[PDB]
């Protein structure tokens, strides 16, 4: 399949782009998604608040965007990056391994969904001089009957 | 590679066996361990105290033990099934699809770790007249800033 980018109404669909020297910019309106899918080593970087974002299948990918009303999903994605100067509401992330996120201090209460992902970890601006202070995400739940009850947890060391 | 079934000094090996109609029953002793590997459709029987459980790329495999000293772990098996008589410190199980755990009284306390793991539920001998009681596990995470620090949670509905 060859390079697309196309707006199909209201949708974006970036798809088969590898090796992008170049930042691949978007700039779309809040009305629109977008979808990213079979990409490699492209940073892609939206402009403007859109309705949603996935990145799906893709392999050192880098996405920068604004803000998005719904959120942004990942999926089957490893070595992502993602960069958010606005705010979402959400970022999901499933069957995914690597992956960096920068949040800003409007997008600091983003919530983070995680299954099955590894190396992920979260960036928050909340270091001195507005530095940068790294989250690694836990990967393990604990599972046992106790004090009564059956109770799940975070795996901590 | 043909069907496996040895005892090499105080590990046993149990390998390559398909759709087997017939339990294979293992006699084992305190300090053994065992690991069973590449099967399908078999049920493994291990009678006796054990040092350590292991099964590793199966499907559809079940396994009925008395107790394991240091536990069990279970990766890359699918539709799997476990059955404790006595018990175990804990079971550990990652990518993984599909599995069956049952534990006895003696066993109610067994801590289940479980990594990149789906459709995984537990039975304890809770419910009234010693029947079982399912407790399906929890596959996702939630992560976010709040109240002042960044937390991880087991999400739950």
């Amino acid at each position: 399949m060859p390079p697309r980018k196309e707006l199909v109404g209201n949708k974006w669909f970036i798809e088969n782009y590898e090796n992008e020297t170049e930042s691949l910019v978007i700039d779309a309106n809040k009305d629109e998604s977008i979808f990213i899918g079979k990409c490699s080593q492209v940073l892609v970087q939206i402009k403007g608040k859109v309705n949603a974002i996935s990145l799906s299948e893709t392999e050192s990918c880098s996405v920068v965007l604004d803000s998005s009303i719904s959120g942004m999903d990942v999926i089957k994605s490893n070595k992502f990056g993602i960069q958010v100067n606005h705010s979402l509401p959400q970022i999901s992330i499933d069957k995914s391994d690597g992956g960096n996120i920068y949040l800003s201090k409007e997008s600091l209460n983003t919530e983070i969904y995680t299954s099955c992902s590894t190396a992920i970890n979260v960036n928050l601006p909340i270091g001195e001089d507005d530095d940068y202070v790294e989250f690694p995400i836990p990967e393990q739940m604990k599972h046992s009957f106790a004090d009564g009850k059956f109770k799940s947890a975070v795996f901590e060391h």
